[PDB]
């Protein structure tokens, strides 16, 4: 029973577009009817029915080390004493940003927003800025925030039903953004030869998350890495999503290629909204006041945001955390696709750490394109039918799945026992 | 003694362009010694050095109840018992809607942002896709955010830095945002007659506060709303600063006009990071995944920043609020006009409920060009002497004050106090 879900959203639908704040949650891609959450714990989320699920979203990323940590909380309780926020400097932004600058290894000076959105629009307006050339180039199913002369097939939201991108953003200032299929070297070569200086650099998912979990192919990183060297463009890694997630220093660290520019969020909040983007100390001096390029942010920075930062950051550096993650993830990930084989559906997938993806198709899935040849409709049933056995996925085929230091061995048991009674349906 | 904020600072430009999370906080146009909070609560705030002052930033509008209000920090720590963030709908989100839509007249539906560039971005995005026009018109001397398209002309920090037009942002974008003098009725007709059936609507501060404080001239409002009508354009009013402030419903309820899109922030998040952007429903309808326009947020209408903000609307809509705010800053207002008169400098400002401005030259100041003739290097030698006479502004001539509940007829009189002692001086 989804009641007093039904009752609420039909309410919200009068008070905000889609009775949602952001458009995934509105599951259209998948019925429609969306779950109101009263509260979250660890693995698990509760229902405003009382209906309690294993939670595999973790509010999209931030909740690596499980929903409400003690420690997390705690060391909240204890700062917003001292307010909740200044609007001038405190001790605290120092120490999380040298946390930063020794986890990730492209970042050698950082600058903290409120959002995954407002770095990548800070990294685009910067990548301009530092060459001195416009245009940018991007891949199809990928999503960097929402930046009107930018924003055009991305992933995401817009990709769980199938939305373009857009509108509003006039057609010629979406002309500074080249786009090519993920992992396509040739592709991104030709777009270069085809605009000789006049690319100030390329920004990618070192991972994709969304447009479904994409792993880059051998090679496809680096090839990125030299053809931007060759031709003095940048390269920017959107980390957002894998930062702190595949690796305490991202898919940067774990797959050995370093980015001249990378975007930080999620992870970074403990929770709170937070955001960053760094890189090499030359390219940070553009930014104002020590140079000409103009960002700001109210409530940048603020304590409480800080707070959570540095303890969620703390707790990852303990001894054996992403192994654990590795770990039941994989058994997590193994598991559905032997279902998926012993219950006859086409299906693939994988995972790297505590981030993983299962489409149903047999692919493989090397870009947006094969992403789509998913049967979505299946997709549908199977994410409800998970729903009422208490297991809690993302709204849509073209999100990737995420695991938490909270979750135990046997919550994975139970989310592939209820798996296993769901397909066999179907 | 500032011997500790010296040191962190120092050990901050290091890490952070400028050493700060926003230009403003730099000091550049002060002298260039920022200060560092440690806390803050009521309508004081304290320095790393054990320094208190009287503040009247209060972190830049949000802190209008009063720093850390006993009730806030309350309704937070029972809250996020709860969790910090969901990636779901809540109730919650709900209640604020509701109490914004009640608040301010034009806001029939809403969508929750994470902050004011944020909201002021999505506006800009919906006024193109809903009236299929590109151009947009602007003020010199109003600040929307960092959004590309409003780097032109801008307020606020750009200003108190004396920096031009932002770097790296495509002419091609730039190319679609016209700009008039604030106050110039004259200026924004020709606009429209040199632009023919090509601008989507004009954008602007109800009441200026990042080039100063600066009020509308009698009709400026009422004629813009004309003029926009006239030819199916769009009026919007950027109450980020405003809403909340000047009264419950904004300027658009205390000066009667009401705009077609208001964006909001600061208060609204009662000191977390919130923004929120709403209007006619006829037009928010294009806002995913009701509409077609795109635009998510993964922490959008998290349960902190909900909580907070309802407890904020709550205290607001108390007996009195207003009437006590317009009370004690129109008390320190013509304090501070009788001083400098009395100690032979030309200066002017003035105020409007809990929000002044106070120029260091004869004016009268109606747009950014006037103020702009303010002897900046006196500017400086009284901020400095101010805050070592323990009272904290906004470093910079071009912000506005702030005034909070939290102030009392004390805080004010010693403030005047503190005010003779320096301008004696200078
Ligand atoms: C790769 C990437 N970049 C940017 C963002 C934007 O994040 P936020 O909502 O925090 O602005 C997201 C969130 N989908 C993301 O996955
Ligand atoms: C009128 C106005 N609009 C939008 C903003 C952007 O606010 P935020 O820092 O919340 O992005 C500000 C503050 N710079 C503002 O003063
Ligand atoms: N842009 C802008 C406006 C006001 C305050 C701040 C801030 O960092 O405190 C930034």
């Amino acid at each position: 029973k989804t009641i007093k879900s039904d009752e609420i959203f039909a309410a919200a639908q009068k008070l905000m577009p889609g009775g949602v704040s952001s458009p995934v949650r509105a599951f259209k891609s998948v019925g429609g009817q969306p779950i109101v959450f009263d509260r979250v714990k660890d693995a698990y989320a509760w229902d405003v029915d009382g209906n309690r699920y294993i939670d595999y979203v973790g509010t999209w990323g931030p909740a690596i080390c499980g929903h409400a940590h003690p420690e997390v909380i705690e060391a909240l309780k204890v700062a917003m004493e001292k307010g909740t926020s200044f609007g001038a400097p405190c001790a605290l932004e120092n120490v999380l940003a040298e946390m930063v600058n020794d986890a990730v290894p492209s970042i050698e000076m950082v600058r903290f927003v409120n959002s995954g959105t407002e770095a990548c629009m800070a990294v685009l307006r910067l990548m301009r800025a530092y060459t001195g050339r416009d245009k940018i180039i991007k891949f199809e199913g990928c999503y960097h925030g929402h930046a009107d002369m930018f924003l055009v097939k991305a992933g995401s939201g817009v990709a769980t039903l199938g939305l373009p991108s857009s509108p509003g953003v006039p057609k010629k200032t979406t002309a500074n953004t080249l786009t090519t299929p993920y992992n396509d070297l040739e592709a991104v070569k030709a777009l270069f030869a085809e605009n000789p200086g006049e690319i100030a650099g390329v920004i990618l998912e070192p991972i994709v998350g969304n447009s479904g979990f994409i792993v880059p192919d051998a090679g496809f990183l680096e090839g990125l890495r030299e053809i931007t060297l060759e031709h003095d463009a940048l390269l920017v890694f959107d980390e957002v999503i894998t930062g702190f997630r595949i690796a305490y220093g991202g898919v940067q660290e774990k797959f050995g290629v370093t980015p001249d520019l990378t975007t930080l969020g999620k992870i970074i909040g403990g929770g709170l909204p937070v955001g960053a983007y760094g890189g090499k100390r030359e390219i940070m001096q553009l930014v104002a006041p020590a140079g000409p390029m103009y960002q700001a942010g109210t409530l940048s920075g603020n304590p409480l945001a800080m707070t959570a930062g540095i303890k969620t950051l703390e707790l990852l550096r303990q001894p054996g955390t992403y192994e654990y993650l590795d770990q039941i993830t994989k058994r997590l990930s193994d598991g559905l696709l032997a279902i998926a084989q012993e219950t006859g559906h086409a299906a693939c997938g994988g995972q790297v750490s505590g981030m993983f993806g299962f489409f149903f198709t047999e692919g493989p899935v090397h870009n947006y394109e094969d992403a789509k040849k998913s049967d979505l409709q299946k997709f549908s049933r199977f994410h409800r039918g998970m729903l009422e056995q208490g297991i809690y996925l993302a709204p849509s085929q073209f999100e990737a799945g995420f695991t938490s230091l909270a979750h135990t061995e046997e919550d994975i048991d139970a989310t592939l026992a209820a798996a296993r009674t769901v397909m066999s349906a179907l």
